[PDB]
């Protein structure tokens, strides 16, 4: 059977995403159908889909309409369920027309992939975007196995109750035949509503996935961590050892230690209190300073959106509070940089951070932090500081786990790692590596596909 993968982004046929990367290594080796929206938003005329086949994979991508654009993604996806679903109900807005223009997308989608359908393919949507997208396909006579994954955290029962159609997301959901989060967390809270929201049932089985009851429907759910390619991304890493950006970069540094972070520029992700604890070990820590710089590579995502444009100005002062309070003539403490970097390079600057710093407040899983324990020389490793709410963080027993509101916490894990001995640093590494060898993109996919079918 073909496989279609349905969701918002598709891979650009660099951008910031996990989820475009995720599924792409996924995709590029079974090959199949990858549907969405193009990336494009249009002032007049009509979408019209586009059908491009690149290697293995086939793209069919649509633009939105203005008025879409602004309901359904910037609306209901990211000003509603992306804040709420990130622990953010302060951050969270409603408004009905965008909900209802969330869901009409949703519908237009749907009819958009169904004249492309085959009577055996095998459909997986993925994430917020587009959790009524099961109930519109059946609605429009699709029969196809139709799976689920969700790749941002599901919020605690009581956080979901802040969005006010939590109900109708909640059944739209049990519409699919299989529910995919990332962690058993993740899991838990979806049946937590289940049970206590929507007074249906979550079962146990023998075969892995548990099986729910709810609003008249039964289906399956189980958890799935995404996972990279390790080997690939240190090859890629060892690669660009002695090309152009690390030659410079190391020039730059010239033997100060590099601490290296790299985020889309989300609310999500820390960054005011991941630079508050770099400013405290320089507080507290006279002896790193001069001998340590932070590389904060943070492109822009969103830009259109007040609420992101508030945590860049917000983390941009930050930035120059610190570098006012520590710099000398010749150190600037933060690099701050605004920019989207290709994924190659990144690699290869990550096999050159003696710490990679990933704090996230929220995260459904964050494969910069798996990226960068993949791309270390197991030679010469470095350690990574890892906030306990990454999703990563329920698998990567080597890193050193913070809780990113304890900003003293942070700065002794920065300390902790700049100084880790060797042998500690390798055996973390090593244990890690198994682990991301072992629970790879591939079977990911595989075990998804397995259940999906099953
Ligand atoms: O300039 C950049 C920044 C990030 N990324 C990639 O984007 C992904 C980010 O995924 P993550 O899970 O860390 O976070 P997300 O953006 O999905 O919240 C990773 O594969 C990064 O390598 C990239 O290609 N270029
Ligand atoms: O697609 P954007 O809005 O640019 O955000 C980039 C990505 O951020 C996260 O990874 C989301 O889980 C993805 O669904 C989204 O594609």
């Amino acid at each position: 059977g073909r496989l279609i993968i349905v969701s918002n982004r598709v891979a650009p046929i660099p951008a910031a995403g996990g989820l475009a990367v995720g599924v792409y290594d996924a995709l590029k080796e079974t090959g199949g159908m990858w549907f969405g929206w193009s990336g494009d938003v249009l002032s007049s005329g009509q979408p019209q889909i586009k059908v491009e086949e690149r290697g293995p994979v086939t793209f069919a991508t649509i633009a939105l309409m203005r008025r879409d654009y602004d309901q359904y993604y910037r609306g209901f996806s990211n000003a509603t369920l992306w804040p709420a679903f990130h622990y953010r109900a302060d951050l969270l807005q409603y408004d009905r027309h965008d909900f209802e223009g969330y869901w009409r997308v949703n519908a237009w989608l749907a009819q958009q992939l169904v004249p492309l359908l085959r009577e055996d393919d095998v459909i997986w949507v993925h994430d917020y975007h587009l959790i009524p997208f099961a109930q519109a396909l059946r609605a429009a006579g699709v029969k196809n196995r139709i799976g689920f994954f969700l790749h941002i955290p599901f919020p605690a029962s009581q956080v979901l109750l802040a969005v006010p159609p939590h109900r109708e997301l909640v059944e739209a959901l049990c519409s699919f035949d299989l529910l995919g989060f990332q962690t058993a967390p993740d899991l838990r809270a979806f049946c937590d509503y289940i049970v206590n929201e929507a007074n249906g049932t979550a079962d146990p089985s023998a075969s892995g996935p548990l099986t729910i009851h709810a609003f008249g429907r039964t289906l399956r759910a189980a958890a799935y961590p995404i996972g990279v390619y390790p080997d690939e991304i240190a090859e890629l890493a060892k690669a660009g050892e002695r090309g152009k950006p690390v030659r410079t970069m190391k020039a730059t540094l010239h033997s100060r230690k590099l601490i290296m972070s790299v985020d889309r520029l989300d609310y999500s992700k820390g960054l005011v209190e991941r630079f508050r604890a770099f400013e405290r070990l320089l507080e507290h820590s006279t002896a790193q300073r001069n001998k340590v710089s932070f590389l904060q590579i943070a492109p822009p995502t969103r830009a259109d959106m007040h609420a992101y444009q508030d945590i860049r100005l917000q983390l941009e002062g930050e930035s120059g509070r610190i570098n006012g309070r520590f710099a000398e003539l010749d150190w600037t403490p933060i690099l701050y940089i605004h920019k989207q970097y290709e994924r190659s390079v990144l690699a290869a600057l990550f096999r050159t951070a003696h710490v990679g710093y990933v704090t996230p407040l929220r995260d459904g899983m964050n494969l910069v932090a798996k990226e960068y324990v993949s791309a270390q020389d197991p030679e010469n490793p470095g350690v990574l500081v890892l906030s306990r709410f990454a999703g990563a963080a329920q698998e990567l027993d080597g890193a050193l786990i913070v809780n990113p509101v304890d900003i003293d916490g942070m700065a002794e894990a920065l300390a902790r790692a700049l100084d880790m001995p060797l042998a500690e640093r390798q055996a973390r590494h090593r244990d890690m590596m198994v682990q991301l060898r072992e629970n790879n993109v591939s079977v990911w996919r595989d075990n998804f596909m397995r259940d999906l079918q099953g």
